[PDB]
């Protein structure tokens, strides 16, 4: 398999859980981490690293890459581990910032049941991902691609879409090598 | 920054692309005129594609893993395909009958149909030529959002691509955006 459980013991586990809890906000008191698995996908990772170096070479602005969260359903977990994030596996209910795959800066958003619904055991799946957001532009409802840059720009479209230029909290990506799942956090609601 | 480079007619590359096009145009051979052929260049996508190709060649015992195929499209999707490759998101929607992916034709007679490459205001029709990593394929069906399941007797869960029929496949559906590399764009027209 492509998932490897990490020991609570480790620096990796602790930094991943630290960042998760540090952005749970309101939800922090009622969410418990069950386990954290490292995700491995050698091909996708190498494809991502190529996309990353190209963006670093092209983009004058920094950062080009962000750590973001993605809540999903139990059934989608194996597909995302095998094939990365794309529309066909990920939730296709959100259209307000475009018809792509949605990622959150803060876990408080991804831990909501509408995005990471519990399975039979009450377990919820939240991926942590390295995402090449690059140059993002304001998302538009129903758009199938990232928004157009317009005339002050040699490129046709932004690299990603976002909810708002003021404290962006949601990013929409439209290419399947633009986000590399690094970890899967299984968590649960606890009073 | 330019993705597209017009080829001169009196070059080996132009002539080779056009011969392959006419060779599978079938009954349309008589009625389709090539206006322009352009080379598509997308260095990042090509490298990502070459990595996928290498992995598939290592994993697969059968051959060929890669095929030259055709993709008809609408005028407005052309700049997105050159800049971003083939997607449901950057392409124009494709068909749905063998799954919700990107559709490629073995024969240019299929892609040249107006339903897939509708003429623009000037009567010009756009057909990409692509290298496509079809790998192991299985029968596609409606509503599939990945290649079909391989079923019992296979180590892998799914095929690499879907096709119309396992005997003499003529259509392939791919579901990953690094699985197809546009190499050329043929602009053609109906002649009366
Ligand atoms: N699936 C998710 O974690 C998510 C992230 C941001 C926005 C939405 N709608 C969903
Ligand atoms: N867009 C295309 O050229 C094409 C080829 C085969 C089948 C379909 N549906 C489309
Ligand atoms: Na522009
Ligand atoms: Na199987």
């Amino acid at each position: 398999n492509n998932l490897e459980r990490l020991a609570e013991n480790t620096g990796e586990f602790q930094e991943v859980v630290r960042a998760f809890y540090d952005t749970l906000d309101a939800a922090r008191s009622s969410i418990r981490v069950v386990r954290v698995e490292r995700v491995s996908h050698p091909l996708l990772q190498q494809q991502y690293e190529l996309y990353r170096e190209r963006l670093l070479q092209r983009c004058e602005r920094r950062p080009v890459e962000q750590v973001l969260y993605h809540g999903t359903t139990a059934p989608a977990v194996p597909d995302i581990c095998a094939h990365g994030f794309n529309r066909s596996f990920c939730g296709r209910n959100a259209t307000v910032y475009g018809k792509g795959v949605y990622f959150a800066k803060r876990a408080s958003l991804s831990v909501q049941d509408r995005y990471s619904p519990p399975n039979a055991d009450g377990h919820k799946a939240v991926f942590v991902a390295r995402v090449l957001t690059g140059d993002y532009g304001q998302g538009r409802r129903g758009l199938r691609a990232p928004p157009l840059r317009g005339p002050g720009h040699v490129l046709l479209r932004y690299d990603s879409a976002m909810d708002c230029i003021c404290q962006p909290s949601i990013f929409v990506i439209f290419h399947d090598t633009q986000a590399l799942p690094t970890h899967l956090i299984t968590c649960e609601h606890v009073p």
